[PDB]
């Protein structure tokens, strides 16, 4: 299923893009209406089959261990959607991808934001609990707030470009999270709490640079 | 390295004991020291090769997929010490091992808690920073409250026989610990917020039961 918050980042005048996580290819498809060449990466096979019939060249293959069959500076874009959560090292696979990214070419990333309240008002209940979709999704085996994936961007050598926030209602929470955010300024925690805690997915571009 | 909050849960009558994550087997050598049959199980095989020549029956695999060489009903005890939160799929491994455990036999688990303030202050400050050590170890994929570890273990039919709690160090959180307590009464978050965001790990004895 499309993320729809990203398909508004693809640029029409890119040539080639990489979309790690490509499931059955449904993105990919839609990116290729605007003749850039998409390859993709998924680690199930029913997927994959599907995507291989979709997409310009489709691997069957975990990214975090896989040798890479492309070109040096090959992608116009790498896309990770809603893919870096489910892996045991992301640091590691951005540094991975980086060679096979254009000059100025960019990573297009969607990442839950576990500072978001749906998560901080149950961890406060005194619960953590996995569930079949969302933040805390089974599957998901890491977590980040805006701060750490600022930081894992940046410390892979990428200036960030852009930053787009997915927001979902909180209507209910609101009296909570403005009681939180008076703590936090009195106690000195941080800063953007209140900007932070009802984000529930960052979409951020990060441009290829260096350190 | 021994947790030696876990040595004094350990029964010197027991008669066969598996260790599950033995590193170089120096908790089961303590352990032996009473006349009980020590197994371990260790992923890392320059601890496996040290705690062969220490524990009676030492296995270099993965206790997620590795097939199990004990007998039923061989174990008065499974220690669990600092695993957990190490495995993807910790809720199967408690299920897996229950074949070999006894009769009124248990696993002895220790678990770090998510909601401890140490956690949850940086948390509200906008970071979920992985370390080197300690409860967002970088090598944790797996968080757990009280609750969900009482979850775990009653969904895979053990009942819990022991909680112990380890507390460390939190006289400058106090004042933040009170005021977070007033946010959880007046907006029914939960119960034991208090007594909770205070424990820095449990540890649990969970006896051989059914659902
Ligand atoms: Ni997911
Ligand atoms: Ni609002
Ligand atoms: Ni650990
Ligand atoms: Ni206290």
């Amino acid at each position: 299923a499309v993320n729809p918050n990203l398909l508004k980042h693809i640029k029409k005048e890119w040539k080639e893009v990489l979309d790690i996580g490509c499931s059955s290819g449904a993105l990919g498809a839609a990116i290729k209406e605007n003749g850039t060449r998409v390859s993709g990466i998924e680690a199930f096979p029913e997927a994959a089959e599907q995507a291989k019939e979709k997409l310009d060249h489709v691997v069957l293959g975990d990214i975090e261990t896989m040798d890479m069959p492309y070109e040096e500076e090959q992608f116009d874009c790498v896309i990770f959607g809603d893919v870096l959560e489910h892996l045991f090292d992301p640091w590691a696979v951005i540094e991975k991808v980086k060679p096979y990214i254009k000059q100025n070419g960019v990573i297009l990333a969607s990442i839950p934001n576990v500072s978001h309240i749906s998560v901080l008002a149950p961890l406060l209940a005194g619960n953590w609990t996995y569930t079949e979709y969302g933040l805390l999704d089974k599957t998901h085996i890491r977590f980040f707030t805006f701060n750490e994936m600022l930081r894992m961007f940046l410390k892979a050598g990428y200036s960030i470009s852009k930053v787009d926030r997915v927001y979902v209602d909180h209507k209910m929470y609101e009296p909570l999270i403005e009681e939180l955010y008076g703590i936090c300024k009195k106690y000195r925690l941080g800063s953007g709490f209140m900007a932070e805690t009802v984000v529930f997915q960052y979409i951020i571009e990060a441009e290829k640079s260096q350190l």
